[PDB]
């Protein structure tokens, strides 16, 4: 792999300081192969009840020494919790922490991302292909969490990702979830009755509703105080873009040929209802914060919820606020939701399941171990 995962731990902070000092001395000038041997040994030796924990994803021995210097500096100042998702460095004394899962949906590319630089097109996703492709990578990430025995507090899924979150929660098996994703992507790829799309606003929900009022456009995706997407026909979107320029709000056209999460998706929701009502749904057994209802899942009919999902807004801000978690781990390809969660002020890292780079699998697994949601990092060293 291109990133190595280095874990260890000790009974308390003073003991962890001693151990990290020793690992730092031993790491200076190790070759890559030597680093892998050290890391594989440390994962074998530091598993089970490991009270105080360090984990880092590193490119090389110098990266490891850098990460240890940061962790040592932290402990020296009496710190007991250092969570740096963007550097894949995690240190926790007195855990476990609460870890929540994020299940992504389809990417939301900008139509013509400048470039000149703006201060001075992209093709839409093929949704019938993309939806089952993303769900397959998320189901691979759930298998990784199952191999590790992960113990998160709850999950949420963005749009499509709610299907994976329900599968993780036991409402539907993997094969049925993948088949439902195929059906959903086929339904949602059908043309809308008239040309339509989506427009991203750097603004909050009330500001978006003010710009959309009277235009025909509607809120499609509520991602947070800094990001709301509206949807509608092209004339409707043009009204909002004009209103946004007058109000001084940045409106960015997205590369999509559908007003997803608007009433123009009603025909697709009818087709989805047929596919969904044929499945042996079960009550979820783990907490799911729905981005359809903005509330915890509780005895809902899944057919009704997943059908009105298509026409109503994605309540990612509300669902993310419900999920009480010191650390979030994204379980899916890419880092779409970790980016969204970071923009809401939360700490998040992506496993980036199915990626060429082991960057995400090393960082994500480091986060799960240091937070105490998994007890054993040896699966990262298996079967290379
Ligand atoms: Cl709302």
């Amino acid at each position: 792999p291109d990133h190595e995962l280095v874990v260890c731990g000790a009974p308390d902070a003073a003991a962890l300081t001693g151990l990290l000092t020793r690992v730092r001395a031993a790491a200076t000038a190790l070759s890559r192969p030597e680093l892998t041997d050290l890391a594989a040994g440390l994962a074998a030796a530091h598993r089970g009840d490991v009270p105080a924990r360090f984990a880092a994803a590193v490119r090389d021995a110098d990266g490891l020494v850098a990460a240890l210097d940061r962790a040592l500096g932290h402990l020296a100042e009496g710190g007991r919790r250092l969570l740096d998702a963007g550097r894949g460095l995690f240190l926790v004394v007195g855990g476990p922490l609460r870890v929540g899962l994020l299940f992504p949906g389809q990417a939301a590319p900008v139509h013509a991302d400048r470039g000149a630089l703006g201060h001075l097109p992209a093709e839409p996703v093929d949704t019938a292909v993309a939806q089952p492709a993303i769900i397959a990578d998320s189901l691979a990430g759930i298998r990784w969490l199952d191999r590790l025995g992960a113990r998160p507090v709850g999950a949420l899924g963005h749009s499509l990702g709610e299907l994976a979150a329900l599968s993780w929660a036991g409402a539907l098996d993997a094969d049925d979830t993948l088949a439902l994703a195929r059906a959903r992507g086929e339904a949602m790829s059908a043309a809308t009755e008239a040309p339509s799309g989506m427009l991203s606003l750097r603004a909050d929900l009330a500001a978006a509703r003010e710009l959309a009022a009277g235009t025909g456009a509607v809120v499609a995706v509520d991602n947070g105080e800094r990001h709301v997407v509206v949807a509608g026909t092209r004339p409707e979107l043009d009204r909002v873009a004009e209103a946004a320029r007058h109000a001084g709000i940045e409106a960015t056209p997205l590369a999509v040929s559908h007003a997803f999460h608007s009433p123009l998706m009603a025909p697709a929701a009818e087709a989805l209802r047929r596919a969904a009502g044929r499945l042996p749904w079960r009550r979820p057994e783990r907490p799911v914060a729905s981005t359809v209802t903005g509330a915890w899942w509780a005895d809902e009919d899944p057919v009704e919820v997943l059908v009105r999902q298509l026409t109503g807004p994605v309540r990612f801000r509300e669902a993310l606020g419900l999920l009480d978690a010191d650390l979030l781990v994204e379980v899916g390809p890419g880092r779409m939701l970790s980016a969204l969660a970071e923009a809401a002020g939360r700490t998040a890292v992506s496993l980036d399941a199915g990626a060429a780079s082991a960057a995400g699998m090393a960082a994500g697994t480091a986060a799960l171990f240091a937070a105490g949601a998994v007890d054993d990092a040896t699966p990262f060293f298996a079967g290379r």
